[PDB]
């Protein structure tokens, strides 16, 4: 119960979730109850935003169909008040907590992978090892640009590995209430509230 409606202790996160009428674009589905501020939501839509100086186009321009998923993931990461059950203490410099093994809906993972499989990257883990000497992440020594499929032969590889096991792939479907959706419309509420509620009780 102490795992429901909480914000993890990380760089830009608010202390406690609450309404944010002004959440920008892709993050707007979180507007009734968010862990991110309007400002965070607008900045995260920008290329190489000031949140992390992370450049999605480290291997040329990433296709929009692909980039929207990375934006969506960052919406979830910054805004979701429904990941408490997967929050772990990590004592890193830019976050005391992160989430780990969030049961991501199979199809969200599949779609992410399919939409990105033509785009390019130089690394299978995007958390550690970038060349930051320019102030923005660049491909480090030994890292060649390749298709996403090269670094991520399956959707599970992408969803599980790219952010250091933030997610595990869940064998449940999107409306099931047994897996976290990265994409949702929420007109009838945030579907992930029920998911957190369920796993908290296990
Ligand atoms: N699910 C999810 N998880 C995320 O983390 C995330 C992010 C943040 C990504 C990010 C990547 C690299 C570094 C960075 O600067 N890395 C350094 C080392 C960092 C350190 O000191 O620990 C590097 O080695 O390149 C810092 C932050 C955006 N969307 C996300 N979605
Ligand atoms: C995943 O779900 C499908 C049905 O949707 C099922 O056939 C399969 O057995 C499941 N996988 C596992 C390992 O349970
Ligand atoms: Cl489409
Ligand atoms: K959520």
């Amino acid at each position: 119960t102490d795992l429901l409606n909480v914000c993890m202790d990380a760089k830009h996160h608010k202390t406690k979730p609450g309404p944010e009428d002004k959440l920008h674009d892709q993050c707007s589905p979180w507007k009734k109850n968010a862990c991110c501020t309007a400002s965070t939501s607008q900045e995260l839509h920008k290329d190489t935003s000031r949140l992390y100086n992370f450049n999605w186009d480290h291997c040329g321009k990433m296709e929009p169909a692909c980039k929207r998923h990375f934006i969506q993931d960052t919406c979830l990461y910054e805004c979701s008040p429904n990941l408490g059950p997967w929050i772990q203490q990590v004592n890193q410099s830019w976050r005391k907590e992160r989430f780990l093994d969030v049961p991501l809906c199979k199809e969200d993972c599949q779609r992410w992978w399919e939409d990105c499989h033509t785009s390019h990257t130089c690394k299978s883990n995007w958390h550690r090892g970038w060349d930051w000497t320019s102030g923005v992440n660049k491909c480090p020594a030994g890292a060649l640009c390749r298709t996403f499929e090269s670094y991520f032969p399956t959707p599970a590889a992408l969803c599980e590995g790219l952010w250091s096991h933030s997610y595990k792939v869940s064998n449940y479907s999107r409306g099931s209430g047994r897996c976290i959706q990265m994409w949702f419309d929420s007109a009838q509420g945030n579907p992930n509230e029920e998911v957190a509620r369920f796993y908290a009780a296990a």
